[PDB]
């Protein structure tokens, strides 16, 4: 039960790194 | 382009408190 | 002990989510 | 205004970081 | 001076990522 | 083991802090 619960935790994080990558992009640009 | 990466992190992180909101309900049960 | 930090936990990243809400809107302002 | 967000902002991560230490501390108690 | 910043924070979310698949990997052993 | 997990999360979030402190700082700059 709570594995999958921070599993689903440090999927989202992924995918605000991703996002904040995807930012510094467009600033760059 | 800049709202839109921004919007999706705020989305990231309230599925982030859900899933926080989650395991303080199992860790009580 | 650990279910309400957990809770202020989530608490916290529902007001960053807020925050970024609150950018994304200055942004296309 | 974008400054203040992003202040608001640093200040949640603390208050977050702050919850975790709190619960490493919970978690050797 | 943005992007390099929104970069190390990209960089923290992953290491964040990777630790609380860890804390998961922890559970369940 | 959790512990120290935790720990470096708390850490991790206090960097993020940091770079978001310095990204409001270089917006009024
Ligand atoms: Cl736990
Ligand atoms: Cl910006």
């Amino acid at each position: 039960e709570l594995a999958q619960a921070f599993k689903e935790i440090a999927k989202a994080f992924k995918e605000i790194a991703k996002a904040f990558e995807f930012i510094a992009q467009a600033i760059e640009k």
